[PDB]
């Protein structure tokens, strides 16, 4: 019921702009507790209680995926990337491609075997690959997709040891999850300031959900729960299953240091053990220092962006456990 | 039941030296028509009629995967390859790590992602990579793994157009299938010379199930039904689904000349639509030119040796449709 | 009686094809238990009891040495490898050139020292290398050696601790004296199935001496004590003095499983440490699996295959140990 509430949000396809699939089944497991509004642009904003604007939380629905640009003459897609992959995973992997009228699979398969004698032994660039989808022709492909239909690994799910878990799309999926299982688990509790769970599109590609919300919710405090990139000298004795991470600082932002204690406080004080971090790009919360106090925690992660993902299952007990004792306690 | 099938057959995993889980299940749907004898090496045998030995068909049930070598301080597993995959189908893969105890979960994750500035842009070699099973330590591996344990990669399952069909071990799971679907099509019928199946273990490393069988079968023509691998100039006209193809030439044999008029004339004689071939690598056929006819024809596949593989749905169905029509009218 | 045993084997040169000075000496020890034939090819086999042939255990006399396949102008010795050897060993190092006339000495001297200005600091490899021995011109060098007369080098002996033992020329030295002592050791005893010891000739040169056996001789189960190349990841925990190896897998053959379990038993049920491994290259075993059992166990060896190749002298006891409480306990 967390990992199969995983499964169940990983498998849902949908990259930056393409959020639809996902935030129409946070709703069908939101709709009858608290009440929603949808952004323009696309964020789930859900308020909870009355009066001031006190903290924000913001986990996206978006995810890296592949862009439809074109299709060739025998009816192989060509596609751009959305987000940030690497070319190596792109190499000869099953992907879902998604259309209007819906599902619809196929293969970047292009791998030239062990038999032919030009050995492109180098990794092969994002731009020299194309979906097989089993089109005779490049009409044919049409019967079946067009432009700006958009694509996804097949994922695999895999529970490592019985704590760990596999599967592409944790980022920022498990975030996602949390943010609703830490709001059934508010509400009808009502003794609050005001806050603000969201759920934000296209952060994959710019924040662009989260600098749009930067409009209308001037909150004291706004927090990202984003992934936190792990094991690399600089991460420093973060390890998976010791608890969330607090993104002390990354690439985006250097966050408040003020409001770093005010949640590590809460953390010891309240039974849990948060870890603190230094990591790499950003994260939505950074699209709010511009004027609010910023600083994002998160699940710390192995093989991020690659379909290995890998959460620790405790990591994520204890952060819902921490993300809720804070819409309290602060 | 085509294709459900062939779902069934490669999700069994198995690679050289270690085809039980395979050759079980293949006995559980013969058991009951025909009757088999399990070589030492591992070679199910099934003949058909008795009297002189006249034809002999050949499909193997291993595949390629990954040995277990050993283990890391921190209990990860490294291993060799059994058989030929490409690297790069190595790097960040959930795999399927198959022990006594039974089957286990890991991931060759090793994505070190965006964030680290070192950019190892090159193809990561396969004695750099280890498995993550979600042990803690050396210790705790054992607790789940042994060396000379094996895996293989969980494998996705693709239907493309409606023709298609992609999934990690066509070869030469297909060919099991074939040599099953054509031999429950057989026996009652009885018509004979006399003819002999078999699924052939370790093809993929030297097709020393084969070279096994050399012994106690001297038949009158030898064929097997591998893989061909397809879509390069050296490939001719071959396309996919253009109906079976006759391996003419590999890399481990070119094969009897008349052998191969006297299908291709049962061939066009019987309705169907063989095609001609010149590939790489070898067959289990290529064991019996020793002394003996040898030919093996097959099914064009493209993508071959990558979780990608394949196959035109028709040319299976034309292919046991044919290499019935030989056990017969040859 | 161990070491000089060991001592007295790596002395006699003989490399694949030359093995006389060898199988010769082993007669010298065994004429008066036990009864020989010679092979046509060369292999001394010596049946023990009579039967069903049962099991067969083979290690080889060949080793790697140099053929010499001219003369140059000035009296040098050309030569060209027999076996695997690898360069930097063959650069500024005494050999001992085996003729007809006998034992005569020389040195691969070949070293431009320190004063020449051209600094050839790359490995020199093997053609431009010559041996020096004494001789004033290409016809006082004929008055002592023609071609295919061939060499080896001055074999130092060291023992290390008091534990391991360093020459070169325990492949598969080692493996013929334990034939030995582990046929002393029987014979008087009786109480068997039937097996059959044999000495090879050629192993490292396609192990031609064993596919040469593999007529006459179908037993049940062959096993192949060679050396096992050690300490490498992909040797798993494979350490010095923790006991005989067994070849599970190398790159010739991967080996009977069943058969591994059946030594593997016997061997904790008798009070030994058998240890299990994956290596390179192959053995003569692996000349069988074209027709029975085949493995491989062996002890393992570092800087193989160098005049520095060092055994612990513990496994070869416990080996013998073994490969005698096999021939009966099977
Ligand atoms: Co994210
Ligand atoms: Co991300
Ligand atoms: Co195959
Ligand atoms: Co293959
Ligand atoms: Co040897
Ligand atoms: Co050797």
């Amino acid at each position: 019921s967390m990992i199969e509430k995983l499964k169940k949000f990983t498998q849902i396809p949908g990259i930056s702009g393409y959020e639809e699939r996902i935030r129409e089944e946070i709703i069908r497991e939101i709709k009858d507790f608290a009440d929603y509004k949808v952004d323009a642009i696309g964020n789930l904003i859900v308020e909870l209680g009355e009066g001031e604007e006190r903290i924000l939380f913001m986990a996206h629905m978006d995810e890296i995926g592949l862009l439809i640009t074109g299709i060739t003459d025998e009816g192989k897609l060509r596609f751009r990337k959305v987000g940030g992959i690497d070319d190596r995973l792109l190499y000869g992997r099953h992907v879902n491609v998604v259309t209007e009228k819906g599902i619809l699979d196929g293969v970047i398969g292009a791998t030239p075997p062990h038999l032919s004698l030009e050995r492109d032994k180098s990794v092969i660039p994002w731009y020299d690959l194309v979906i097989d989808i089993g089109a005779e022709s490049k009409e044919e492909a049409l019967e079946l997709v067009k432009p700006l239909d958009f694509a996804v690994f097949k994922k695999h799910f895999s529970v490592l040891n019985g704590k760990y878990v596999s599967t592409r799309g944790l980022d920022d999926r498990f975030g996602v999850v949390a943010l609703i299982e830490a709001i059934k688990d508010l509400v009808d509790h009502e003794l609050e300031g005001k806050v603000i769970f969201a759920f934000t599109v296209q952060e994959e590609v710019g924040l662009k959900g989260a600098k749009f919300l930067a409009n209308h919710y001037y909150p004291q405090y706004a927090f990202a729960i984003d992934s936190f990139a792990c094991c690399s000298p600089l991460t420093g004795d973060v390890k998976l299953g010791k608890g969330p991470v607090i993104r002390a600082v990354d690439n985006s932002a250097i966050y408040s240091r003020d409001l770093a204690r005010k949640v590590w406080s809460i953390a010891e004080k309240n039974g849990i053990e948060i870890q603190i971090g230094v990591t790499g790009g950003g994260t939505d919360a950074s699209a709010f220092q511009d004027r609010s106090k910023t600083l994002a925690l998160s699940v710390p992660i192995k093989y991020l962006h690659s379909e290995v993902e890998t959460l620790h299952l405790n990591d994520l007990e204890k952060l819902v456990k921490l993300i809720e004792a804070l819409a309290f306690e602060l």
